[PDB]
């Protein structure tokens, strides 16, 4: 209360080993384990890990009362514990809530770790009982949204829905309603599951009742990638891996600046036209959400980010081309984007 | 380019002393100096500073090509250099661009340090030559905006305006136009300076030409505090110090959630009514902008932050009272806020 919140220097991150990993597991609600190889002998690698340890130490302090634990499993000194716990990807964070395990693959900053783990602490299903709560659903525009209308929470169909909610927690939100009155506002019947793709006004309905736990999974697996995706720090690396033939379409637009405000809606219209093109993965990167990568992007691509930008980035060749633009000239329309997209299939 | 941006472990922060501080100064465009007392003998204080050093080390890596340097002046081993450089506030960061010196007093995270220093690297005066650029000015709603219409940049009146711009760089933005056509869109004559208070639609004009360098300062000094202020990480501590008789009015509203979207406009109307009340400092805190302080606020005040909240916080007594609210019930209007403000002057 009165104590101002600062990093107190108290070590909290647990050196997991074969003796305590059980006690540690049965101790915290959610346990975050960083599976790391031993840092090299040199002073620089020691400092890279020195920061990783601290970034976790700051998160361990923030989520102490919230029942979130942090541990470091050494790929060699704790090789046994990692084998049993199913720890494969070295230099990566695994998150354990109940039985489902999460291979965290976002940015490793104390900000993003905590927000992600806070979103892990809540329930997978987020119920709606009011219009003020139903208005929030209608505002979701930046990621994959899912809605399921059930008669009751105790019903068996909704019991397989929460089980199908844990497999994607918390990267894509799963909502559920038990009101028939809102079921008509969403064109959703009883046990009818609607699917909202990211940045898509008109949704896509899923097969009628019944829907098994295995059923709900396989549809998202086919539609996890939206035509347009916002780059989020909690998953910026899994998103960047998911490209089309080593080719990403990337849009630099600040959601706040008016130049970018129309640039996002000009962009979202392009994906509305070519959503029948599964080979089209375009990624919107809010520069206000990645302030540490701004000077590196401006230098790698020779651009100014104060002005919105768009181009094609080759992941395989590590090459990029960027639409030259004039700030005084009018912001190019969606026709000028696909006309410039004609120079994408030329090579 | 191809190298993925990670903290490389290379130490960059300079141990400033009496031998190199001149060479260091004449080396970087902007030099950030952390004036710190020597950490205590114990292992916890050593780790608190261990993180402070790293948070700077990450910023030194990001702004290396951008000509930004970082240094640690020890209040005892570099006591001479601190005396000459005018370093008074211990455990605080000083920023040196040219001759004006900045006592940085925001949050000490690598995110905020870099954005602040990037805003330091640009010019104090941000010129407008287009409508796309003039539309950005009209979108500024969260802080103090200033506009000055001059005939030419080479003019003497605009030369004292850039000199009056450095004294407030970069906490409040100073714009300047040389177009007479936009001067009519802002009700601003030749050498007429208009002042936009934060969250205030109708601005307030400043005395006509001439305006000295000393003149521009003293008006902002009287009007630096807006009736309503957004809590920004780059200055969250200077803002929290600036209270009214140990009393802050604080609003917890997420700018994205629809519940908070109307809660901010309900709030901004209240300040529009009582802007003639200089004793009224209310602070809006975007919970999406301070993710590390969320579990501490929810515990200190016994609230849920998913729902917007407002109350009165006593800085002197370290006490607070919060408007009890129902999520199903309608979001209280601006009349219910001042009616609940009646219970502020009762004690
Ligand atoms: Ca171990
Ligand atoms: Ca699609
Ligand atoms: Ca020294
Ligand atoms: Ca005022």
């Amino acid at each position: 209360g009165l104590d101002f919140p600062e990093y107190d220097g108290v070590d909290r991150v647990i050196n997991v080993n074969a003796k305590n990993y059980k006690n540690v597991f049965k101790k915290y609600e959610v346990l975050a384990l960083l599976y790391h190889e031993p840092p090299e002998d040199d002073k620089a690698s020691q400092r890279q890990f020195e920061m990783e340890e601290l970034i976790l130490e700051l998160a361990a302090q923030v989520l102490e009362d919230k029942g979130v634990g942090f541990g470091l499993v050494d790929s060699e000194k704790d090789a046994a514990v990692a084998k049993k716990l199913g720890l494969t990807e070295v230099d990566s964070m695994y998150v354990f809530k109940g039985d489902e395990v999460i291979e965290y693959d976002g940015e490793f900053s104390a900000d993003t770790i905590v927000e992600f783990l806070l979103d892990v602490l809540e329930d997978p299903v987020e119920l709606i009982e009011g219009e003020r709560e139903l208005q929030a659903f209608e505002n979701i525009e930046d990621e994959i949204k899912l809605i399921g209308y059930f008669k009751s929470k105790d019903s068996e169909h909704y019991k397989a829905f929460e089980d199908a909610a844990e497999e994607f927690h918390p990267y894509i939100p799963f909502f559920a309603t038990f009101d028939s009155k809102v079921a008509k506002k969403l064109t959703l019947k009883l046990n009818e599951i609607d699917f909202y793709e990211a940045f898509m006004e008109e949704p896509v309905t899923i097969p009628g009742k019944p829907n098994s736990e295995e059923e709900i999974v396989n549809f998202v697996e086919e539609h996890r990638r939206s035509t347009l995706r916002k780059l989020k720090p909690e998953s910026m690396y899994e998103t960047w891996e998911d490209d089309m033939d080593g080719i990403h379409i990337v849009a630099f637009a600040e959601e706040a600046d008016p130049d970018g405000f129309e640039f996002l809606e000009t962009l979202k219209a392009v994906a509305q036209d070519n959503t029948e093109n599964p080979d089209l993965s375009i990624i919107w990167i809010d520069p206000d959400d990645f302030p540490l990568l701004v000077p590196y992007w401006e230098k790698t691509f020779d651009i100014d980010l104060s002005a919105p930008q768009i181009g094609v980035v080759n992941v395989t060749d590590a090459d990029s081309v960027w639409m030259e633009m004039d700030d005084e000239e009018d912001l190019p329309s969606a026709e000028e984007l696909e006309d410039w997209l004609e120079d994408v299939l030329e090579g």
